[PDB]
């Protein structure tokens, strides 16, 4: 069957305040405007995949309430298949305050991480893999997710190399539990932040450094903000793309997630890595000159 | 439902959703962090006063602007959680329901605040024209859009004219922000609360200075009231006698957000039960002092 891309990670309620300068501690400013957004990484990518025309599904934990009710209404307005959601009985829907600096698009996030339990190999074991051509996993609970990945590798072995499910991993946080995911998946996304918190000061360094850790045959991608992004495949040849900066950067909240969704969409449509990188930077760049996600397509 | 004539106390003003985050350290711009804890709270001066009026046992209503949406839903259910009648809300078709973001540093205590946008339209005098006043024994107004609020106050004067002294609606006004627009509001109301912040911005350095210095601006026969945190609160009436009450410090101070509103509501309450101004200053101070030792409004009983 396999027409859908699945993203596994967080859905968070983003309570957003657009200010024109980042307030100095102990001071007080008035925001230009405010809004609510369905956020969290896997969730954001689903938004982006949807907008690009790719049928997709989200999978993460949500706790029933008025909050979950809004997040789902939004998922459904987008056409994001939520049927894979691991509903919880104990815990709250995470949320966060996001101050977005309108003069330069900087975004500052205060996350309220609830009790809410992550999805587990248990919940995942319960999933119909034959619906998906691509599966992307937001690194969080490594122990449990590695399990999930193996269930997919093991599912690929019993498949025509034609009908194999493509797998991508994001390692966005500098915490060590996650460095095992490097690891699995055809495509591995590592953030500038991780890369720096590990000694590296350029996208090309990070890639020469970390290529050691990836499933043989994998592509490692590392974006570097206004500097574009680089990728490195089995052949050893470094690939680069210049960023596409909008003329006014006004909102970079979910720029990384836009990059990733875009890279995945492109690879999932047959494109070269070079083309998918370029496209990643192109949509990310365009989103930086917009409030939210509407208007990138 | 049916509200018995002359039974409710109405507070007009702001309701806002405050999202309050406690953090290890103040986050550097463009960073992502995890707060120690986060809380969603209904706030705003007329808003907090209602909560307290309800907890004190007074039927009370809130009048302010909201826009349909999920923030309004949370604020409305919070009002209801506190027994506040929201049937007088002025629902708006344009703008955001006010939402403030508030960041508290756990390792030095400072508060950083992103204030709600200014997009939602205040309640106008023409909205106020539409309200049947007979349900109210007292109307309290948090000064915001004074040009318009003056009209509302003039309407209440009109109404009181055709009424026996025992169906006249008492009126209180609150000037809490140092803005020229607001000062005309001194001229209206039987009771006028001026905040410590306003008094200082005008150069006064105590409750006594402020009361002595501003009483000139209130209408004949009005009482002017100035609370001053740990120094207690003063009041000055037509008879020229300055009245005072000391503060009642709690065993330990925990949460002073909304203490000014707790005081306001408590004085209003006491006056409305027929108590003397002196008895009501005291009570205002007792209640606001108890509230200072408590998280939120819960245990103020
Ligand atoms: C290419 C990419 C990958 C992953 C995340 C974001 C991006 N793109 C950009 N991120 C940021 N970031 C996110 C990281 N913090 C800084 C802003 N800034 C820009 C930018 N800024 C305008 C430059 C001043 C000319 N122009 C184009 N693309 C991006
Ligand atoms: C009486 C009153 C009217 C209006 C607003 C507040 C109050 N009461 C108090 N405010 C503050 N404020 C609120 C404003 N920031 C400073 C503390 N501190 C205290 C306090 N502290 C105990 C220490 C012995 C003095 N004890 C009793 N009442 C109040």
């Amino acid at each position: 069957r396999g027409s859908q891309i699945l993203c596994v990670g967080l859905v968070v309620l983003d309570v957003i305040s657009l200010v024109d300068k980042y307030p100095k501690e102990d001071s007080e400013i008035r925001c230009l405007s405010q809004r609510w957004q369905r956020g969290g990484n896997a969730s954001n990518s689903c938004t982006v995949l949807s907008l690009l025309g790719a049928p997709c599904a989200f999978m993460g934990s949500m706790a029933p309430g008025h909050v979950a009710d809004f997040l789902v209404a939004d998922f459904r307005r987008r056409g994001v298949d939520v049927s894979q959601v691991a509903w919880q009985s104990k815990g709250d829907t995470p949320s966060s305050c996001c101050i977005i600096n309108n003069s330069n698009g900087n975004r500052t996030i205060v996350l309220h991480d609830t009790s809410l339990p992550d999805v587990s190999a248990t919940d995942f074991e319960k999933v119909d893999l034959t619906q998906f051509k691509w599966i992307h996993i937001e690194g969080r609970n490594a122990s449990e997710q590695v399990k999930m990945l193996q269930r997919i590798d093991a599912h690929n072995t019993r498949q025509p190399p034609e009908q194999k499910i493509r797998v991508s991993v994001e390692v966005e946080k500098p915490r060590e539990e996650l460095f095992q995911l490097f690891g699995y998946g055809d495509v591995v996304f590592v953030s500038k932040d991780v890369a720096k918190h590990l000694g590296f000061q350029s996208a090309e360094e990070a890639l020469r450094g970390l290529y050691g850790r990836v499933r043989k045959g994998a592509v490692l991608v590392c974006a570097w903000a206004e500097e574009g992004a680089d990728a490195l495949g089995p052949d050893g040849k470094l690939l680069h793309s210049d960023a596409f900066p909008p003329p006014r950067v006004v909102d970079t909240l979910g720029a990384g997630d836009t990059f990733n969704a875009s890279v995945i969409f492109s690879l999932s449509q047959g494109r070269s890595v070079q083309e998918a990188l370029r496209f990643g930077c192109q949509v990310a760049g365009k989103k930086c000159g917009l409030q939210g996600f509407d208007g990138i397509v």
